[PDB]
């Protein structure tokens, strides 16, 4: 078939590094690129093609109900089991992940059109700010 | 407020390295992660949350008509101009990218539920396989 329409998810990628080196793509970029999954969206109508390639490293999906403890396997992060509980403290959503790691959890809250997330583990704190699309 | 619904685009990310290290995420993995932009999709109904964070690197878009030569600027790849021409050889879609690099182009074809993409540049060949979602 000549019909290449569809949404296509990468299954394998052989010698992407060699090809990128031939193009002179910088080292930093290649090191990232080889690790990414790619998704390809092809819109084909007769002889007209629109091709969109997107690259992704890892996803993280978590579902929870506030006030309901749950077993959480942090797959594709550090791969541990923790007992997670998310509760409200004012308008701050607060998560504690009980497990091997001390002081593990997070805080997530809104101010104006921005979302603030503070991730904690051990004595380390990571602070992230998101803007609404 | 407590409504955190929406699609959220990361604006900044402080000490992500510190946090991943405390989690014992491996060095190479940390170095890729710190570079990527994240998008957070939150679906909230009352106290029920579904959270999906996606880490992404680059995108590449190209539109063309089979048989019509066009100037391709490879923005976000090697940032060069090639005169690209895409043609059919049987059921294989074949592009030649004429410019500075020799043997530059690609081939795309369907076999079953799979899409095959061979990318070439200089003495290098990259082979990719995609499955329809
Ligand atoms: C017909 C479909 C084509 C030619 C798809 C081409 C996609 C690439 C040549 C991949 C480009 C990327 C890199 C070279 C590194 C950054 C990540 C990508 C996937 C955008």
């Amino acid at each position: 078939t000549r019909d290449q329409n569809g949404t296509w998810e990468m299954e394998s990628n052989e010698n992407f590094e060699g090809y990128m080196k031939a193009l002179d793509i910088d080292f930093a970029t290649r090191k990232i690129a080889v690790r990414l999954t790619q998704t390809k969206v092809i819109d084909q109508d007769g002889d007209n093609f629109k091709d969109k390639t997107t690259s992704t490293f890892r996803n993280y999906d978590v579902d929870f109900t506030v006030g309901v403890e749950f077993d959480e396997y942090t797959k594709s992060l550090d791969n541990r089991h923790v007992k997670a509980l998310v509760t409200w403290e004012g308008d701050v959503l607060v998560c504690v992940q009980k497990g091997e790691k001390e002081n593990r959890g997070w805080k997530k809250w809104i101010e104006g059109d921005k979302l603030y997330l503070e991730l904690t583990c051990g004595d380390q704190v990571c602070r992230q700010v998101f803007k609404k699309k």
